[PDB]
């Protein structure tokens, strides 16, 4: 066996979710030590919405303006400050139950398991993308702000994503745990588009290859291609270029499977000039692409 | 916003999951108190596969036959038992973090998140549903058994399943955490038929009511239909037929959504005679069924 999408366990994450209070604004921070993150926005009103400036409106408050629980726990705020998009409030207390952890800034293509969280308490967790755009196709409702996706490495934790807003399009935009918004959204109620959103070609085909591995291996075909042909048929279809690197990436899964890259790339190229024909692969009547050459390996052991 | 496979926070679980060794046989188990549940199928070593007389095995294992270790910690068995399909051993120490739990058996057609471990560690998270035929479509390899699903409640933790063994189709058969199987399906290597696996109807309306909500809308037509009508043109499809309980379960979403049930059976009877002509539901080109008429609700809160 079976493929679907798996997400990290949430149990070493759940231990750094708080809730912060700004005022009326309520949402979600990440307790890690001495220090919550939390989106900077908390301090904006509800008329400081369209073009804030988070420099004045954060000079008009104090640490006793910012109150964050763990649980029934009350945190003190000795120190606060602003770093790109994110606040970080200096508490007295450190968070017995940190992880170790890091912050990274996850690449267009890779994935993450989101936590969403509502008032400080976890409700539920789901595996994500970031999408060449830049965007989240996640589910997140008012208040889900300070929900943050995570990577799970052996024992160390690595925050990758903090919510911040919906798009007009349904899609999610967020920043990293250092407040660097991902693509060129920025923390103001404004229209914004996101782009055009492009498939992860290099996660196609890892879903294919472990497609073979389950058994669905009707797609198979004689064929072969190019780099450069298979990319042409890509472009009509917006597909992300394949490149060489995606190639080596897929490396393992090729000796693995006994199916040639560029023999998937075929199979992948009569699948989008022809369909599906009503078959299934995985369960799926689409081609997925939030399955990276990487989660394959790890749940296809 | 957004929809998709949710799965409730693994943190309340990891902290029961345990490694259990018997002879060669290694497996998970859950640790709750002072006793740890496993599939009883350890004691079974490779020539005792087909049929084993699990009575006769047992009694040639001790207490000190069995070696469980919750990480790196060495727990003591100081008394076993087998309950149906599940070995009850028990432990000197009780589990520190064990939550506020209780056993369920499910009904066919509710949902349940998956914590899969390898090892007595947790590996990944993920949603699934008691299909019709008592089977469940997750991924598990080798290793996978002693994994649990489970349901979380405010604060308490209801354990519904415990993975036993995979099927020739691919899906996957275990037990309650009482040891009954759920299904016909029965601790022996030997290929056991699941039957045919039905459409958990009032699922795939509850799915097409949080459709609506997140703005998918084409599927909504003019049309409406009786419940006898409705029935008629799922059973060619292979649907659950449905009951005037699963339009009341459905009220609160025809309420809230101004869309009645017998409305939506009619969107629904058109999907089915007609396909979806390559338009996309939430995201999917297929029906789904794995979202209760309570998943949505606590989503699109
Ligand atoms: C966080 O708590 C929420 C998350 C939203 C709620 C609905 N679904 C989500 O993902 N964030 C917001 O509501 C932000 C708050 C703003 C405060 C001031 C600074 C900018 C963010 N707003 C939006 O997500 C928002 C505003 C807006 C305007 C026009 C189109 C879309 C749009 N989205
Ligand atoms: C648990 O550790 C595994 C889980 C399996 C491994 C591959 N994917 C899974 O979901 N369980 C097994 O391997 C069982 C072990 C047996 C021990 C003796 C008593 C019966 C269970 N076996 C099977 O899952 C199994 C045997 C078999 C024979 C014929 C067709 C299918 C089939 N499946």
């Amino acid at each position: 066996s079976g493929f679907r999408k798996m997400a990290f366990p949430s149990g070493k994450v759940e231990g750094c979710m708080v809730q912060v209070i700004c005022g009326t604004t309520t949402l979600n921070g990440l307790w890690l030590d001495d220090v919550v993150y939390c989106p900077r926005h908390v301090i904006c009103t509800s008329e400081d919405m369209f073009n804030p400036n988070y420099e004045d409106l954060l000079i008009r408050k104090s640490n006793h303006n910012f109150l964050v629980q763990a649980g029934n726990v009350q945190l003190r705020v000795i120190g606060h400050s602003m770093q790109n998009c994110v606040l970080k409030l200096k508490v007295d207390t450190a968070n017995p139950k940190t992880p170790k952890y890091k912050f990274v800034r996850i690449q267009p293509g890779q994935t993450f398991s989101v936590l969403a969280c509502y008032n400080g308490s976890p409700s539920g967790v789901y595996q994500c993308a970031m999408r060449p755009n830049f965007t989240i196709k996640g589910s997140f409702l008012n208040g889900a702000c300070g929900s943050v996706g995570f990577n799970i490495d052996y024992d160390c934790v690595s925050f990758c994503y903090m919510h911040h807003m919906v798009l007009p399009t349904g899609v999610h935009a967020g920043t990293d745990l250092e407040g660097n918004f991902y693509g060129p959204f920025v923390d103001r109620q404004t229209a914004q588009a996101a782009g055009t959103d492009t498939t992860i070609t290099v996660n196609v085909l890892a879903w294919l290859y472990a497609a073979v591995i389950n058994g669905d291996r009707w797609f198979l075909n004689r064929f072969t291609t190019t780099l450069n042909d298979f990319n042409l048929v890509a472009m009509k279809y917006n597909y992300e270029p394949l490149t060489q690197d995606h190639v080596d990436i897929l490396g393992p899964l090729s000796a693995q499977t006994g199916i040639a890259v560029l023999d998937m790339c075929a199979s992948l190229k009569e699948l989008l000039q022809n369909g599906m024909n009503g078959r299934t692969i995985l369960g799926s009547a689409l081609l997925e692409d939030e399955f990276t050459p990487f989660d394959v390996v790890r749940q296809c052991s």
